[PDB]
């Protein structure tokens, strides 16, 4: 319930703070992702013009990790027999960011980028958002090669949204 459609492209309005499904306004979502925080949105009831306001911003490193992890978590929860909450930096997160780049940013990708080298320190400095695992747990049969691994501290995905005030 909660008036939420998790896994859909949802947008939160910065004025009334309520949640909306983008396509109910006919907003084009071909380059949108569920669990974005890099936008500002006003619904048509709140906005002075009586139309929607949808400002798309360029995702910073933290937003890319967060959206990647939210999406990976969601897919796993709803599609995996045995859902994972911890994901491989190299096998999961980077490939997600690569695949869905254009839904997060309009920056071109000339030559080799530096962002891959920097997401680990991005997540590691925000352990109130991100769970970090450099190595498998003592006793774990987890292959060392998939580490380090990352996850969301908060598993309530409904909590993800833009940093309004
Ligand atoms: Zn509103």
């Amino acid at each position: 319930e909660n008036g939420r459609q998790l896994g859909e492209v949802e947008l939160q309005c910065g004025i009334c703070t309520k949640w909306f499904t983008a396509d109910t306004f006919g907003i084009d979502t071909s380059s949108c992702l569920p669990f974005m925080t890099n936008y500002s949105f006003h619904c048509n009831v709140c906005h002075h013009s009586g139309n929607t306001y949808f400002l798309r911003k360029q995702a910073n490193l933290k937003e890319m990790c967060l959206s990647a992890l939210a999406n990976l978590t969601w897919q796993s929860r709803t599609q995996d027999e045995h859902p994972k909450t911890m994901f491989s930096k190299d096998k999961d997160i980077i490939p997600f960011i690569d695949k869905y780049w254009e839904c997060m940013t309009t920056r071109q990708r000339p030559g080799k980028m530096t962002w891959p080298n920097n997401i680990v320190k991005t997540m590691s400095k925000e352990r109130d958002v991100f769970l970090v695992k450099e190595h498998p747990d003592p006793g774990s049969k987890d292959p060392e090669e998939d580490y380090p691994k990352f996850g969301l501290l908060d598993q309530d995905l409904s909590n993800i949204g833009p940093a309004y005030d």
